[PDB]
């Protein structure tokens, strides 16, 4: 592998004094003790304790990186490596394990993350807080379909209330959502993700849903609970220093040439993965093209919401990994949309027309490696959409692990140490550019359960050793990171 | 009036010494001799003869400019004005009577274009003939409704056949359609001009048809016959130096503000008014935005002569004459297209988001003078669309005539003179910038019939004197004119 010369690689300095560096997890991915201390059942113990066979090693969260337990292991990590910030999500069901206010809330869960909070916050590490990461507890689920149904928003508003209220005082960093167009598209569109679900003859686990209809459902009722969220907080919770945003995942697209039909392809594919959201934020209401090409399967917002919706935000996340060419397709009898994605009249190609890759795999059987992608996309935030705060909220790559990666080739992270620091240099470049960002977070600070994939994909600068009570080692890209704060 | 400096008035070698300068007219708004020589009503006959009221000086063009008597008068303006060349247009129905080769060829009227023809040539003028400028003949109405069914395509083709069989020994230089946006919108969508079809609610003349979908219908069987007229050309006539093409109007468009929304609504207007014709000739198929706001109703093309589309030009027109802005509308449940023109989802607006007009007015009611707008599609033609050989087919502005202006008055034409001189200073710009422009034609060489506006706008650089025999005289535009070509 090509590594950056001594001179190209970043230095702190680089980055602003108030920049922040930090690591990022999610509540399922890693706490386990799912059945523990009153917490119900999210869709993801639903949907691995169901079916089992849809995950590709056959395992669960069920313990995870067992943070729940260790979650003093994990800030001591953040400190040692000199990181200012730590973004971690709450679990929904953790809270009300029912889902509801009138369920009750789970004071065990509450001191769990109260702990977790104080124990950052006498480290110096600043807490970013995530309210909801995919895990819908699966009583609303029981109830009235999640979020298929706009009962979802009051459900959601209320939790993040509760969240507001016990933890707001020290906790000033919120974010409603994370990859949003990734828990639509991918858990009711493609149905790989709990609750599996997608059109007859798509093959997922809950093949009874609908490919077409449904993500742009719970895209619009996640919309409506975030503006609604944003307005409770910014009315009873911000005062003088809170912040309250959401975070996009966003693949880079490049088109495939510089030809006017593959440009226009790679802009649809834009408003389809970052304009589904960011658009609703900024101006209140889905892109164009999206409306134009899908029509009545896009539902609209009501006068008051959409008043609520617009600029309802602080500071956009951005997650990147990755980027693929954007190449077009012809709109005829012949094309007929399958997958929600299907709608922006784009393949997505991770091979150009002179048969070149994007960029070189990784490691899993996604993410090519394509920093440039994310100065795209700072640019387009800086000079499309009024240059909002922003911060990486996540970015990163796996390392596969089948069963025969042992722990001191696993350390040896070499792959992802160029990853982290060529994404840096192109950060770099983009501040520099003007680009707004005041923040990167690694994913992820712990090898953690990686969805569909499982233990497969192992994402961490921290590695967890399953083989030894999860115990924790700085991976090399930990020990940069650590050299790089200067700690 | 503000007037350029005298050192910033265009010069003939601003320009190669291969350029063109020219000026054009249409048969139907010159010739007049309406029902002379065996020659056949077109629908410009019937729609003023039978909706006189819908021309709002109750004219029309039984005589126009007279210049089937009058022709020779024609060429010596423009042998005294140094033009290289001219574009006029031939009657369908003055060389096929009754539409078809069936109904046979009249050939009084073949031979009045080979005197036309042969007097331009004595005189070192190179004809630019446009096949079709509007004047479908009235008999293929009655048979088929004429546009409206795709038996045009084989009368058109015929037509055309026997025009290259006339005259294309002499005339290398020809454009099977002018302005085919207007005549598709305005002659079925608003219904303007002749046969003056819109949908009922829509005030025209006959509000029996269908805003919606004629112009389309329309659009599309003039695009086959443009397809096969060009393979016809290629293969039996163009021979070493023959060229074919079509002349598109061009309106610029100017987003209303630097957004994205309203440069998003700029674009589908420019693909709603160039992109309808450019990019089937250009690619084969119907620009995008077209397809996916108005799906069923933009028919598709066969393989084979889609085959034929494909790139079918040698040059391509600009008749250009002014620009708006254009603002974005939103998809909503209270937008319901009308016309064909609201499937763009934009307003055209004379005055900007700062209260200016985006350039004065120049007389009558739609030509505001703004030539950077040229600037703007030319450098659209150049870096989007492969930068084909362009000639300005079509360029220039009207003065009002309602009975109240003198003759000398008349021919002191100071706005049109400046209107010239600073689209030709922007013409220098652009070819400056790359633009492959080659030649320049003003509308028109003489005051003629315009249409729904009768003759109360003059648009020649000749003045026309309908109370002295249809006498010619050059405006002072024409002899600024003859000064710039050294004659
Ligand atoms: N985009 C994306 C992926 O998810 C986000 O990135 C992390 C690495 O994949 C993931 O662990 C994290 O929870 C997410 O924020 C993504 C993951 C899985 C599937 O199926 C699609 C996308
Ligand atoms: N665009 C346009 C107008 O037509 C073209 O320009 C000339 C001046 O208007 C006209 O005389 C010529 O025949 C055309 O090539 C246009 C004219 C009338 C109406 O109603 C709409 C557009």
């Amino acid at each position: 592998i090509h590594r950056l010369s001594p001179w190209e690689i970043p230095r702190r300095d680089w980055f602003p004094p108030s920049f922040l560096f930090g690591a990022a997890t999610s509540a399922y991915q890693i706490e386990g003790a799912w059945n523990e201390d009153g917490k119900g059942p999210s869709t993801w113990d639903h949907f691995c304790h169901n079916f089992p066979e849809w995950i590709v090693d056959r395992s669960n969260g069920d313990v995870a990186a067992d943070s729940y337990h260790m979650y003093a292991e994990d800030v001591r990590l953040l400190k040692e490596m000199g990181m200012d910030a730590y973004r971690f999500s709450i679990s929904w069901p953790r809270i009300l394990p029912k889902g509801t206010l009138a369920g009750g809330i789970n004071e065990k869960g509450v001191e769990y993350y109260n702990k977790l909070i104080d124990l950052l916050l006498e480290n110096g590490i600043e807490p970013y807080i995530t309210i909801f990461h995919w895990d819908t507890p699966q009583a609303l689920v029981e109830a009235y379909g999640g979020f298929l149904d706009e009962r979802i928003i009051k459900d959601y508003t209320d939790f993040a209330k509760v969240c507001f209220e016990k933890f707001g005082k020290t906790v000033k960093n919120w974010l409603t959502f994370n990859d949003p167009e990734t828990f639509c598209s991918v858990s009711y569109g493609t149905g790989v993700l709990a609750p599996g679900r997608c059109s007859p003859g798509v093959s997922c686990a809950v093949p009874t849903g609908n490919s077409l209809s449904e993500p742009y459902i719970v895209a619009h009722n996640l919309l409506r609970a975030h503006a609604e969220t944003v307005d409770i907080y910014n009315k009873y919770h911000k005062g003088a220093d809170g912040r309250i945003g959401l975070a996009l995942n966003v693949f880079g697209r490049v088109p495939y040439t510089n030809t006017f039909l593959d440009q226009q392809a790679q802009e649809r594919s834009m408003d389809k993965c970052l304009g589904w959201f960011l658009e609703p934020v900024v101006r209140g209401d889905y892109p164009f093209s999206m409306r134009v090409s899908a029509r009545d399967r896009v539902p609209y917002f009501k006068e008051k919401e959409q008043e609520k919706l617009v600029g309802s935000y602080d500071m956009i996340g951005i997650n990147y990994y990755t980027s693929t060419f954007s190449k077009h397709i012809d709109l005829s009898p012949n094309n007929s949309p399958v997958l929600n994605t299907d709608d922006a009249y784009a393949s997505q190609e991770t091979k150009g027309p002179d048969g070149n890759a994007i960029g070189p795999p990784t490691g899993n059987a996604w993410i090519n490696m394509y920093p440039k992608g994310l100065h795209d996309i700072l640019m387009t935030m800086k000079n499309k959409y009024g240059n909002p705060p922003m911060y990486i909220t996540e970015n990163g790559m796996g390392d596969i692990d089948k069963g025969d990666l042992p722990k001191p080739v696993a350390l040896e992270d070499h792959t992802r140490l160029d990853y982290i620091q060529r994404h840096l240099s192109v950060l770099k470049q983009s501040i520099d550019l003007g680009a707004d960002v005041r923040g990167y977070f690694a994913w992820s600070l712990l090898d953690n359960f990686e969805w569909s994939s499982g233990y497969t994909e192992r994402f961490g600068i921290v590695y967890v050793d399953r083989e030894n009570g999860c115990e924790r080692t700085m991976k090399r890209s930990a020990r940069w990171l650590q050299e790089f704060n200067g700690a």
